[PDB]
């Protein structure tokens, strides 16, 4: 499977290995989804999303989103930022172990946890208008919660890329970790958060995300205008 | 056995320092001693305010002893004295800067937010542990943190409970500007001062063009005060 | 003598410069060939738009002596005009880079947040210093300023007049960059020229959504501009 799902007492880790560069088409969903289900059965303290040894994630698959019928596109797009959405409202701490680059899709799901660690090296991208396309409602209102309000209007209108320091100063990134570490240090951060308290840190987060959340809802319901 | 708050003023500035011996805890006597010290800084019409702490912190925060335990009405009244002395900070004709003298835990970091310019050194710590001791934060104290914090800091000093000092503390907005422990406070005299010097008129409209909404939000979140307990 | 704005432009990218031999300021006459060299800029469909000012400042703001005596109908003209400018650039659809090419005073530093990449010096003060000298920020300045800064930033700098130079403007959100003094003006070109290569309908489109709610307030601070002033 493309999804890897393993607990114990305090966190769950789901990580991501197509053997590729991770794109977040409907397998790759699905897999998350089922792996998210389990962490839910669970009832983990904490969960850590993670990417494989190449990249965090390179985004949606390019060839459904550019040729052939819009309905699997229009999945394909939906199902992406259902995830984000299922994050940024998890009840639990969730974080994101950006293990490699991050781009597109991948950066929105990478802004969809609490807290997220990545090396120096690894560059984050909504690539977007330096491809063609126009950044959908729902991925605009992702980055405009956690970018501070210069980054966010060159991430979206100019493709910018960050990296390190300048993705952590950005809002993109909250921990700068050697490679070889950032898994485990995102594990150890998850055990630190899972010994918040998980009753107040579901109400409080979902305080802090009330309106962003609301307007990520309308931009999935919305999809469709996103097409045309 | 004294007050807990000292009052001194020149031509320029006034200076209210809190020193209840303790951690300058938010108390019900804390707060009546330093919604009397304000009243007087508006009688002697001051041309800046400075709020610092004591040796130990800036303020530790609201009594949790009041707050987890006994009679909702000691609990919700505190919290709503406090948030309207956030309220009351934020809305100040004149410019206010926060001498942070040492640590800022929970209303100890909603009022460090309140002023118009934050001073604190390397080491102290300022931190919203609401979540990590079971409590959910306020939206008066919500509204607090999102208009000075950047929006990534403003989730983790929110949800995660996340302690910031110093540089980390500047990055996040928790503060304005680093200065040793020794000269926090003649630092904070020293930008009053400075402060004093800008038209006075023009700065309590401007940062009230700054603050509306944020100010109508805590409003709206110290009338729902009974709310945050269950009514 | 000249105009106060010099337009030049090639196949890929648009450059309007600045000088009216003094600190810029952004009276009529300025305006008027601000918007006279835009209007070229849109009949030459340039990919990219750098706007720089000249060897002193980027620009010091308002003509203070329309401002402060006489009718009031020039000077209500002169606001409504200077933020007509911002709306303008902020809702470019071609990139706008800034060259800011010395200190950013008041309608300077609004109006260097009215870009898409801005690109100053180190030792180039940026400041909204209305507070210090008497003057309450008109709204849809705030809302410029606002899009731009960071929460802490925007409080200090609107309501305490705050100066930003170098780091401290990059991490406020005044400036995006930092070059030496003399490559200002050639950065904000080969930057221009990069930005040029994006996929200019995905940019107008994007930035759009980016700012649509900020323009929506420019447009009732400039609709409200007579009540800035009784």
């Amino acid at each position: 499977g493309p999804v890897t799902y393993t607990h114990d007492d305090a966190i769950g880790v789901i990580r991501m290995d197509d053997g590729k560069v991770n794109v977040l088409g409907p397998t790759m969903q699905q897999a998350l989804n089922e792996a998210i289900d389990a962490a839910d059965r669970d009832n983990v303290g904490a969960l850590v999303i993670a990417g494989n040894h190449r990249v965090f994630s390179g985004g949606f698959d390019l060839k459904v989103l550019t040729s052939g019928e819009a309905k699997p596109a229009i999945d394909m797009l939906r199902g992406g930022f259902e995830l984000s959405y299922r994050l940024l409202s998890y009840p639990k701490p969730v974080v994101i172990a950006c293990t490699g680059h991050a781009i597109a899709m991948g950066a929105f799901l990478l802004c969809s946890g609490d807290h997220r660690v990545a090396a120096h090296a690894y560059n984050i991208q909504a690539n977007e208008v330096a491809i063609g396309m126009t950044i959908p409602y729902a991925a605009m209102e992702v980055l405009k919660l956690r970018l501070t309000p210069s980054a966010y209007q060159q991430a979206a209108g100019l493709a910018k890329t960050f990296f390190g320091e300048t993705a952590l100063a950005a809002g993109f990134i909250d921990e700068i970790s050697l490679p070889e570490v950032v898994l485990s240090r995102a594990e150890e951060a998850a055990r630190e958060f899972a010994g918040l308290n998980q009753q107040a840190h579901n109400a409080t987060k979902l305080r802090a995300r009330a309106e962003a959340l609301k307007a990520i809802r309308a931009g999935i319901d919305g999809i469709e205008a996103e097409f045309g």
